[PDB]
C-alpha cells in the first residue's frame, strides 16, 4: 500500500468562488481523470482575502514547497509536492473517489504556506 504522491503549481495574489463551489463544479470524469493520474486538475478559487490558481497532478503526509517567488506584497507563486493523507485512501489503497481527497491536498498546500508568508 505505497503512498500516493502529488505535485503542483500555485499562483496567489490579493482579491480586488471558494473551494466548495469550485470542488462541487467538478464533473465525475473530471474527477476520475485526476484521481487516476490521467489528467492534471487546475482550479481558480478565492480563499480568505486572496485569489488562487492551482494546478494539481497525481503520481510524512502533507505538502512541501519546492520553489517560490515573492513578486510583490501578497503576490506569490511557486511549486510543490506532497503525499496524501491515508484516510483519503479507500480499502484498496487508492484515492477515495470523492471531493474530500482534493480538499485534503488543498489543505496540505495551505498548511505548507504557513512557513512562508501570506495569511
Amino acid at each position: 500500500s505505497p503512498p500516493i504522491t502529488y505535485t503542483g503549481r500555485f499562483s496567489l495574489e490579493p482579491a480586488p468562488q471558494s473551494v466548495m463551489q469550485a470542488l462541487e463544479s467538478l464533473t465525475e470524469t473530471q474527477v476520475s481523470d485526476f484521481l487516476s493520474g490521467r489528467s492534471p486538475l487546475t482550479l481558480a478559487l478565492r480563499v480568505g482575502d486572496h485569489m488562487m490558481f492551482v494546478q494539481l497532478q497525481l503520481a510524512k503526509p502533507g505538502a512541501v514547497i519546492e520553489s517560490f517567488v515573492n513578486h510583490a506584497p501578497g503576490v506569490f507563486s511557486g511549486t510543490f509536492s506532497g503525499t496524501l493523507h491515508p484516510n483519503c485512501q479507500d480499502s484498496s489503497g487508492r484515492p477515495r473517489r470523492d471531493i474530500g481527497t482534493i480538499l485534503q491536498i488543498l489543505n496540505d498546500l495551505l498548511s505548507a504556506t504557513r512557513h512562508y508568508q501570506g495569511m
